[PDB]
């Protein structure tokens, strides 16, 4: 079973214990270890933040202690266009300028792959998206020729129907990529004014808007759609998401004001990482979706989604049952990475429940 984690460049600069570097990543956490993001410039992959190249080297050192652990760089993002992304892919020779530049960016700094992240494809780009894919894949091959270890390429794709039939062409991708990535954690979304979990296994009971939005839908789909199982990746998240309430109804179809207030270290509205979560839960009254199988917490008018090692090791299970290819957690600087936050004195609490389960019979 794979175990892909995300690790990002720019959670180097959180203040204080929120300062990550790819030192602190446990090297037998992981199977594969995914540096975000790369940037794309004269149509060449390139780094993105100032000192990727001493981070990059950082990352493939953690290899000296486990040399089977497989790395993979990134490009795209969210900070980057999708406009960018689809002008280099829709045209012959930026497409090829792009894909010559990739291996040997990724041999000089020891990466073992290619993770796309184009977030994310419009109708018009999915015919080109498969160009890209089909067409970089072959060039991994030609250059295994050379002698070394075949890169891998992998991707990742978004969890929702409405994105997957718009940019997508799974079945034609699946054949070329050695994993998908499925992004099963952004199923509530921003008009939304209301609370919600946006990592919901199940779709649950009380009212369906859709019945789409939850993992399970997602992985029955892309199953129906053409990706063989064990190429399929479940993607589990490492972070929550809060709103502030409108008012003092806090269950379900409860009214939002708009998103939560800042974390004190990933100081970003909407959002929290694990470590502000286990904080966060002191003073809080704690529910769990039984249909789902996720839990919320809420305090003063703060109401947070999130994932804790119980629905995080369910998930687990569920992707194990489904036979699955592995799990995808994103992102190793938003779990407790330091182990001195929540309570126990563990250091990736999530990262290691998940790892744990993914081992039993
Ligand atoms: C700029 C910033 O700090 N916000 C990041 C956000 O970009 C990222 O999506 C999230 C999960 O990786 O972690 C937050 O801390
Ligand atoms: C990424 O590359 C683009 C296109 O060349 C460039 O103009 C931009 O400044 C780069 N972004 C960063 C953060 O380096």
């Amino acid at each position: 079973y794979k175990l892909i984690c995300y690790y990002t460049s720019w959670s180097q600069y959180r203040e204080g214990d929120g300062s990550c570097f790819p030192d602190a990543i446990d090297p037998f956490l992981c199977t594969h270890v995914i540096y975000s993001f790369a940037n794309i410039s004269n149509n060449e992959i390139d780094t993105w933040e100032w000192n990727d190249v001493t981070l990059y080297d950082t990352l493939n050192t953690l290899k000296n202690r486990n040399p089977n652990l497989k790395t993979l760089l990134s490009v795209g993002g969210w900070n980057y266009g999708s406009q960018r992304f689809s002008k280099i892919a829709s045209k012959t020779q930026s497409r090829r300028t792009f894909i010559k530049s990739v291996p040997p960016f990724l041999r000089t700094h020891g990466f073992d792959g290619l993770d796309l992240a184009w977030l994310w494809p419009g109708w018009r780009d999915k015919r080109h998206l498969t160009t890209l894919v089909k067409e970089m894949k072959a060039e991994f091959v030609r250059e295994a020729q050379a002698g070394t270890e075949q890169l891998l390429l992998s991707a990742a794709v978004t969890a929702g129907k409405i994105a997957i039939d718009r940019g997508y062409d799974i079945a034609q991708i699946s054949r070329h990529l050695d994993f998908i990535s499925l992004l099963t954690y952004d199923f509530h979304g921003a008009w939304r004014q209301t609370v919600g979990h946006h990592s919901p296994l199940f779709r649950g009971n009380e009212d369906a808007s859709s019945r789409f939005s939850n993992a399970d839908y997602a992985v029955s789909y892309m199953l129906r759609l053409g990706a063989p199982a064990n190429k399929l990746v479940m993607g589990i998240p490492t972070f929550g998401r809060s709103y502030t309430l409108a008012s003092s109804k806090t269950d379900v179809g409860a009214p939002i004001s708009g998103p939560g207030i800042p974390g004190r270290f990933t100081k970003w509205k909407g959002i929290l990482a694990y470590y502000e979560i286990c904080d966060f839960l002191h003073g809080a009254t704690t529910h769990r979706f039984r249909d789902q199988q996720v839990p919320y917490a809420t305090k003063g008018n703060q109401w947070v989604a999130y994932d804790d090692q119980e629905s995080v090791k369910n998930k687990a299970r569920y992707l194990k049952n489904r036979q699955l290819a592995g799990a995808m957690v994103w992102a190793l600087d938003l779990d407790d990475f330091r182990g001195t936050f929540c309570g126990q004195n563990l250091t990736f609490p999530l990262t290691s429940a998940i790892k744990d389960v993914l081992a039993r019979v």
